[PDB]
């Protein structure tokens, strides 16, 4: 059948035909007009049946020969006499309205369908999500139009409680009264709740127009909105999204689906609202402007397992208004004052004439209702009585079940309605159980309900008592919220690749991931020995800083809004912002380095760059408050973050805006100085004091209190306890500024010598210069080996791959390797003694020297890149060479487009030679630089310097070269000028930041270096190997300075959040929009105080009476 | 004083004060319409 | 995926048809650069035969591109294909080459010294000039890159805009 | 004039990337020396015997929904901004 429906659902066909009233209408001949008229006790006439039991029977009479014995006339019950058959009407209707083709899903089932079957159709076939609420609207039909305000409120509130609680508004479907007002309400607040509210009208197949059109198995069946000018029949309504078209008989009989609606009001009740929540899906009843049989239906609800409550809408109509007044004028839960029956029954009488026979019979259906006032609710329209029905409806299911507030809260948690929990569940007098808000917190954290995690903390939930090991294990092992599916791909990549099917994640496995995403020497709290013991054994199972364990959780589970919540809570804000930037940055890299449908890396890198900006904006906040303590905030050991450092975490994530921030750049400036005050010293005197040692003792050093914000070495800090003479030398030579200038002078003296050796005759044996030069490069290479070993992450391959990423460190290896090839050939070569350069081993050795020296001039740009002005130009040069590449490839093609025709036209008689690869490229290249070769153009001229090249076709070449230079000089060189002019500012801005960023790695490399430059360094190397087989900088605070610093951190985070709102709130965009919203509210009130005074001036001539 | 930043912000502050008063004159008149059926006695 | 399916997936990818044509085109210029820089004897060398074959079949392809193009009106297919810059260059480049080959190959070699026959010279000098079309056509291959290609289109938009400065 | 010719040339470049890529679906597999085989084989199968997007009928349904849903979000978000 290719439809789950047809195998399952059916219709009803009235197989059996029975008489009507038995009166043939008029018109004496009775036998055939019996065929013309006789509405079966079905309700359709004999011929409208078309049934196969009744198709070849009208020939004789029909079913049931003769009178059939009046008793047996009273025997048609559809059960025996109407057949279940395959559906014939399920599809998608379409409404003809402005730009909305509004769709639905009609089914056409028999009323006998099992209630399980219905819910299945709704959920799997129609692919609907189980609702968090069901608002079953019951009212009267053809209720013309409600007053303008009362339609606005019941039109905003029903939509607001259905868009926020994902609810199914069960209805009647007929475009008259209830469904008519529900639909208009939808249309007045559509397109914000469009694909969120699912409105199922349960209509009969009786009172239904274009009934024959809806027939058609699996169709896009059409439908109209032109109300049939004559008909009492009813049309389905525009905005209802689904339809249950029950069938038992025919037209009329609008009472066979009432039982099926009740089934769906039950079967949803037995489903759990959420996988974690034990409460069933709620069901509420909304009465507005009802009927005579409403108050009957109301009675049924409040007498069931459990009592489906009722929210009545007074001020709209008759039954609501009746039911409004009666339960309002009731005893607390019971009878009335001195008999109120006179007014009540009179009140009941005017709506509906009953008249003491059954106007009393209402008083019984009207007593048990008001006796159940606790379950009944009423929205007093026009009295701000719970702020449209959304509060009232949702409230109705919390107050009227005498339920625990645990269940009342959790319902709000599944609804995501914090206001209803904070204004009706956390109200004064509420008394909670020992750990019930904890179970709410556990559900809010898993369900990613940040706004309840806020509330549960604000009330009393301590995350120190809350957060334990076995619980925080659960939080990783959930699928009941927003998840990072990569956390398993990461936990796989650390646990050797094997994940058993269960594999309940362990915190030790999370610690291994945090070590891998944070890189280097990071050691998490979970991988330590002290945790692997308490863990496998299982206050001690409670973590000391819980909100640092959940910040990581929220990040590893890719829960930014929870991460951007738990970050404000707790201490070490700037640290956690730089960790998170690092976790997301590594999570992002491993997402791009993997195969997956959703890349989830532009999401993670943005998440990383969101916390990276929080750290910078807190640094700018601390720096604007105190500069000295802000620099201390960059270098204190964290002690919950692997003894790391907020700066070290930023350098780990290449978070350049933080390292290029003026605070770090000023600390970096102060670590460069050392104990020397270069504000009352000059570079002349540092150089002078390197060459004149006793001039070290005439320059200004820095006190211990001008060195407290500066991370130091231990030995350096041990000489802040006392300045004596030998201490004053240890302060000079160990400053990074001095190690620099003490290396530059050796390096400049090195080039002066190596320039001399390369320009002067090189004899058999190396001269004293060339020995001094080899010694430098030899020991300089030992230093680079030592730099690589004593670097960072113990994996030999990592230290390698880092050091070979800098430009000049690649050049250093070529420069060092090439020099000792050249020395091997130079020194290892048999001198000829007739004349040098007859030995080609010797020549090759020298020519490597003459080329190796180019590496060593270009390395001066690394020394010159220490200046604030020069260095950004040096980095800039390379960023431009990379960006001008494709312009220069075009310039190389125009070159060959010219050199090959020229060489071919001017030298026709050439055999193949390697000189043909020079001559196609040589002169055309030197033309780019202004050499025109004027007397080689027009080789047939008299002034020509190539008179023998004159021959056939050579008159073409001056035309060719005229085009060539026009292209190269007038187009391509000036296009490259234009390139540089329009890319200058942005490469200069990048190069300033990359310069400021790499000033960390540079300055911090000159703390670790020995004191002696690369010729005499070997002493320092040897001394460091002696004390290796015989025996970086840190910020030392006393315990009171750590206190004063954690205060300063806290105080500056407060000023950050305070000043962020004070700016947002004090902005014209915010002041226009709240002004906008107040003038709305006022205007409403001004046309209501304006109404009241219009009801006062009428009361000047009435009181006059 | 004749700038939009200054005219939006004092307008902002007046609409606050008014709204307070409009929901107080709106309260008083709610204590007048009760005094149509009491004076009726 | 089975083996013969895995080859049909490689060779029919547009990326592969590109690089499989570039290597033939770069190998084509390397040969046609060689023929034009080296002595050209009475009969074409194996290079120059490989070179003619390319341009001959390359022209059959362009004819096939025009037929199997779009709107069945022969004149429309024509007017579309002659609107691209390099497709105009391709016709001059193809037509000019077979003039030069007709004069080069159709010419009585002198046997005393070449370039005493001016039909032969004219044939070679067309080759030496026709090759300029075929270097500039590499800018069509280089214009496949996201960075290079906008510079190539840019050059021409600037030549048109600098015109009146250059007339002064 | 650099910035505005560079902006035009990026767009004209992106635009002509259709005609270029779609020309290399129709081309034979063999480059212009050995193409003649592919030409001959295509004349043999001419006297002896472009790209399209194939959806199943449920993927056409899911696509017409996606079209409708995105037009709604367009008009909704245009007024919500105005
Ligand atoms: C970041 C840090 C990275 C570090 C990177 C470091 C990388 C270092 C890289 C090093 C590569 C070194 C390559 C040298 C090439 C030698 C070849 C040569 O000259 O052969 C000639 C000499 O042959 C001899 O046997 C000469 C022996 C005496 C001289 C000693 C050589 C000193 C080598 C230096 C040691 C360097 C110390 C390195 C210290 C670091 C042969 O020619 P011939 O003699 O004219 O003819 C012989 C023919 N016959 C036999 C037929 C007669
Ligand atoms: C990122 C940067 C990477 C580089 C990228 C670019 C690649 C650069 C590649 C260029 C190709 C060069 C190939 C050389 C050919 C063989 C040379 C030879 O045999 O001997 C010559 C080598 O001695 C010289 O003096 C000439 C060396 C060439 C200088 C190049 C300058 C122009 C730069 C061009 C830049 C534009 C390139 C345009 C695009 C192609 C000497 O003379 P000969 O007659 O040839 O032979 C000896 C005979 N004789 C003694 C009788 C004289
Ligand atoms: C603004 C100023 C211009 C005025 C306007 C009027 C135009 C005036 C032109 C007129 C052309 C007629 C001149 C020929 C003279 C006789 C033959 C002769 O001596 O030939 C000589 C060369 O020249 C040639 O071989 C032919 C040159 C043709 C190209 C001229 C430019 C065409 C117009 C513009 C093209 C631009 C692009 C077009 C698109 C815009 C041979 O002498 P040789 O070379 O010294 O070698 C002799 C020695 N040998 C025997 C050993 C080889
Ligand atoms: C998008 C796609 C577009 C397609 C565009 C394609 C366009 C193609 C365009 C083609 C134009 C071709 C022009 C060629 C010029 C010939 C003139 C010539 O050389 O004459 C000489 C040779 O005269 C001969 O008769 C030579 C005969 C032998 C050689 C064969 C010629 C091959 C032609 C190639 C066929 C090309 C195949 C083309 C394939 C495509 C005469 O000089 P002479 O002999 O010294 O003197 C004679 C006078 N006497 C008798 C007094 C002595
Ligand atoms: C590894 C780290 C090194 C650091 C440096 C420490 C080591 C440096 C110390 C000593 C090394 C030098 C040893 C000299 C031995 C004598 C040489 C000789 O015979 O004569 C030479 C003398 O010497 C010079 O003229 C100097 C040669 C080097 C050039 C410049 C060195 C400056 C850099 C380093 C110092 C400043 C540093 C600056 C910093 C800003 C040349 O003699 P002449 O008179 O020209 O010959 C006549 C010519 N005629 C034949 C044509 C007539
Ligand atoms: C790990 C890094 C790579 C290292 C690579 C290995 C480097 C070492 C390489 C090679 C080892 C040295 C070979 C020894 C020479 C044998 C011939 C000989 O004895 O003498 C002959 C030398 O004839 C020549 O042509 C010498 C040319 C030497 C230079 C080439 C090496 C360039 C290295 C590239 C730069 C790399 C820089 C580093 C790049 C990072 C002739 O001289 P003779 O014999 O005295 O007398 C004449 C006799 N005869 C005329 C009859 C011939
Ligand atoms: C026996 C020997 C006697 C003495 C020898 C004397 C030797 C003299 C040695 C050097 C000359 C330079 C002296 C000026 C220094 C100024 C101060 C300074 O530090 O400025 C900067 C230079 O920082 C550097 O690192 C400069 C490195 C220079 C080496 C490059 C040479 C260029 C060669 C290529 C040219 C070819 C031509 C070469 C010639 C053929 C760094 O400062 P900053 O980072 O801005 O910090 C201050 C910031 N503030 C202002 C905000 C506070
Ligand atoms: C003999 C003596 C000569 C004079 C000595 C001169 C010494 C040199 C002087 C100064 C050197 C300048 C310092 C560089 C600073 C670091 C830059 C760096 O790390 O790499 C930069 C790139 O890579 C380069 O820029 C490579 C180095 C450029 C040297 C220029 C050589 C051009 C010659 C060849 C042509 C010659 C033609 C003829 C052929 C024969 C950084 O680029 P980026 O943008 O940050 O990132 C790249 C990635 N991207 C592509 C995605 C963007
Ligand atoms: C149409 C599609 C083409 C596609 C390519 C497939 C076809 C290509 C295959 C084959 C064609 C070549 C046939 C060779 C026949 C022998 C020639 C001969 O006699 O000697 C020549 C040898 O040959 C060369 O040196 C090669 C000549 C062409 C240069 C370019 C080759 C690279 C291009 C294509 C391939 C690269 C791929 C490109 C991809 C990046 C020269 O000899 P010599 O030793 O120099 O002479 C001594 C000189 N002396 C006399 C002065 C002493
Ligand atoms: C459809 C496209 C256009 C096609 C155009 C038609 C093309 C074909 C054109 C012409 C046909 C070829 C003529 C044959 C030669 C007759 C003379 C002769 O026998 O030889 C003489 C040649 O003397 C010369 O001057 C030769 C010059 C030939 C080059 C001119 C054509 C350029 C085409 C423009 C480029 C167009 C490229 C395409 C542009 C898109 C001399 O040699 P000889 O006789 O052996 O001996 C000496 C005798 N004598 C000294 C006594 C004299
Ligand atoms: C037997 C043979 C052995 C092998 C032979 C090897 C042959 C080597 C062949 C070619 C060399 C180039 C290799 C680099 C390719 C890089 C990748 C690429 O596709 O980049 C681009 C190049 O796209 C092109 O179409 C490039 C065309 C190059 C041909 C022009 C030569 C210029 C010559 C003039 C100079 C004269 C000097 C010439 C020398 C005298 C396209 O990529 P994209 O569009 O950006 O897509 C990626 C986008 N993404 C980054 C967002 C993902
Ligand atoms: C021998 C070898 C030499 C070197 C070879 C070099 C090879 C060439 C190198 C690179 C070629 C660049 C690729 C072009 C890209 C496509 C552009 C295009 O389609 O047309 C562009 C225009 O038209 C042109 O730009 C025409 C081509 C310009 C070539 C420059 C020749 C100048 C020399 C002559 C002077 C020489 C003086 C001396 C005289 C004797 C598009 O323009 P547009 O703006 O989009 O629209 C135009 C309409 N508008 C006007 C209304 C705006």
């Amino acid at each position: 059948q290719k439809s789950w429906i047809e195998s399952t659902l059916t219709k009803r066909e009235c197989v059996y035909i029975i008489p009507s009233s038995k009166d043939p209408h008029r018109c004496l001949p009775g036998c055939q007009i019996c065929q013309q008229l006789v509405r079966c006790f079905c309700g359709r006439l004999v011929k409208q049946h078309a049934c196969f039991t009744a198709s070849l029977a009208m020939k004789y009479s029909d079913v049931k020969l003769g009178e059939h014995f009046n008793q047996a006339i009273e025997e048609w019950s559809v059960e025996k006499h109407t057949e279940q058959s395959p559906t014939d009407a399920y599809g998608v209707i379409n409404f003809q309205g402005g730009s909305h083709s509004y769709r639905a899903k009609y089914v056409r089932l028999s009323y006998d369908t099992k209630p399980e079957i219905i819910l299945q159709l709704l959920l799997k076939e129609w692919q609907m999500e189980l609702p968090k609420l069901v608002i079953s609207v019951h009212g009267g039909m053809q209720k013309f139009e409600l007053h303008p305000r009362i339609k606005q409120l019941l039109g905003k509130g029903l939509i607001k409680a259905a868009v926020t609680t994902g609810a199914w508004i069960l209805t009647g479907g007929v475009n008259t009264g209830v469904a008519k007002h529900v639909g208009d309400a939808l249309k007045e607040h559509a397109s914000r709740s469009s694909r969120k509210i699912c409105t199922i009208g349960i209509a009969p197949w009786g009172v239904i127009e274009n009934r024959n059109d809806l027939v058609g198995r699996d169709v896009v069946a059409p439908y109209q909105t032109l109300l049939n000018p004559l008909s009492k029949l009813n049309v389905l309504n525009n905005l209802h999204s689904h339809f249950i078209l029950v069938d038992d008989g025919t037209v009329g009989k609008y009472g066979a689906e009432v039982r099926l609606r009740r089934e769906l009001e039950k079967t949803i009740n037995q489903q759990r609202i959420h996988a974690r929540i034990g409460q069933g899906v709620p069901v509420v009843a909304l009465i507005f402007e009802g009927g005579p049989n409403v108050i009957l239906t109301v009675l049924e609800y409040l007498q069931e397992s459990p009592p489906v409550p009722v929210v009545v809408c007074e001020g709209t109509g008759r039954a609501a208004d009746l039911l409004a007044y009666i339960h309002k004028q009731t005893e607390e839960g019971g009878n009335l004052p001195d008999a109120a029956e006179p007014d009540i029954i009179s009140t009941i009488k005017k709506t509906f004439n009953f008249g003491q026979s059954e106007a009393v019979h209402l008083f019984q259906t009207m007593m048990e209702c008001m006796k159940k006032k606790e379950l009944i609710t009423v929205f007093h329209i026009g009295s701000e009585d719970h702020q449209d029905i959304d509060v009232a409806i949702l409230t109705a299911l919390l107050k009227g079940t005498n339920a625990s507030a645990f269940d009342q809260l959790i319902l709000t948690l599944a609804w995501d309605r914090v206001d209803i929990a904070k204004n009706h569940v956390f109200v004064y007098g509420q008394q909670w159980l020992v750990g019930s808000l904890e179970q709410a917190m556990l559900d809010a954290l898993v369900m990613d309900r940040v706004s309840f995690v806020k509330l549960l903390i604000e009330n009393g939930v301590s995350m120190h008592k809350f957060l334990t090991i076995p619980r925080l294990e659960e939080l990783y092992n959930t699928k009941q919220g927003p998840t990072n599916p990569m956390l398993f791909h990461l936990i796989r990549d650390v646990k050797q690749g094997n994940l058993p099917p269960g594999y309940k994640i362990t915190l030790i496995d999370i610690g291994l991931v945090i070590e891998y995403l944070m890189g280097g020497t990071y050691r998490c709290t979970y991988t330590r020995k002290r945790f692997r013991l308490i863990y496998n054994s299982l206050e001690t199972k409670r973590f000391p800083y819980p909100l640092n364990e959940l910040l990581i959780w929220a990040c590893l589970m890719k829960r930014q809004v929870m991460a951007r919540f738990l970050w404000q809570h707790g201490e070490e804000s700037m640290a956690k912002a730089l960790v998170a930037c690092k976790i997301y940055r590594s999570m992002a890299y491993e997402a791009k380095q993997s195969d997956l449908v959703d890349d989830t890396s532009e999401e993670l890198k943005q998440y990383s760059n969101d916390f990276g900006q929080l750290a910078v904006e807190l640094l700018e906040q601390s720096f604007r408050q105190d500069e000295t303590m802000a620099m201390k905030l960059l270098t204190y050991e964290l002690k919950n973050w692997s003894n790391s450092t907020c700066l070290k975490l930023a350098v780990s994530s290449r978070l350049r805006p933080f390292v290029a921030h003026t605070c770090t750049q000023m600390l970096l400036s102060d670590m460069w100085m050392g104990r020397l005050n270069m504000r009352k010293n000059s570079w002349y005197k540092v150089i002078l004091s390197i060459l004149v040692p006793p001039a070290i003792l005439m320059l200004e050093y820095k006190t211990k209190a001008e060195m407290s914000h500066i991370p130091q070495s231990q030995d350096a800090h041990q000489m802040t306890m006392e300045l004596p003479i030998t201490r004053k030398f240890y302060a000079f030579y160990h400053a990074p500024i001095v190690k620099f200038w003490f290396n530059t002078l050796a390096y400049l003296g090195f080039l002066m010598l190596y320039t001399f050796v390369v320009l002067v005759k090189m004899e058999q044996l190396p001269s004293v210069q060339e020995w001094i030069v080899i010694a430098y490069i030899f020991t300089y290479a030992i230093e680079k080996v030592r730099e690589v070993f004593m670097s960072e992450a113990g994996k030999i391959s990592q230290k390698i791959k880092v050091w070979f990423s800098d430009y000049f460190n690649v050049s250093d290896t070529i420069a060092i390797i090439s020099f000792f090839v050249g020395f091997g050939l130079r020194f290892g070569a048999k001198w000829n003694y007739i004349n040098a350069y007859d030995n080609h081993v010797f020549v090759a050795g020298r020519l490597i020297y003459c080329l190796n020296i180019i590496f060593w001039y270009v390395r001066l740009l690394d020394f010159l890149a220490v200046n604030q002005q020069a260095g950004p130009y040096v980095m800039m040069i390379g960023k431009m060479v990379a960006n001008m590449f494709y312009i220069v490839v075009i310039m190389a093609l125009v070159l060959l487009s010219f050199g090959v025709p020229r060489k071919a036209i001017l030298y026709p008689h050439e055999e193949p030679s390697w000189s043909l690869a020079k001559d196609i490229v040589f002169h055309p290249y030197w033309m780019i630089f202004g050499e025109v070769y004027a007397y080689e153009i027009d080789v047939c001229a008299n002034d020509s310097t190539l008179p023998t090249i004159c021959g056939p076709g050579t008159w073409l070449t001056p035309f060719l070269q005229a085009v060539y230079l026009f292209v190269q000089y007038i187009i391509m060189v000036n296009l490259l000028i234009a390139f540089f002019n329009n890319v200058y500012l942005q490469v200069k801005a990048i190069s300033n930041i990359v310069w400021k960023y790499q000033r960390y790695h540079f300055i911090m490399a000159y703390h670790e270096k020995p004191v002696l430059p690369p010729p005499l360094i070997i002493l320092s190397h040897i001394v460091s190997l002696f004390c290796c087989v015989c025996k970086g900088p840190k910020l030392f605070l006393t315990e009171e300075d750590q206190k004063k610093l954690h205060d300063f951190e806290e105080q500056c985070v407060e000023m950050y959040f305070d000043e962020k709102d004070d700016k947002f709130n004090s902005g014209s965009e915010e002041r226009i929009r709240v002004t906008f919203e107040r003038v709305e509210q006022m205007s409403i009130q001004i046309k209501e105080v304006g109404d009241r005074v219009n009801y006062i001036k009428r009361s000047l001539q009435s009181l006059d009476s």
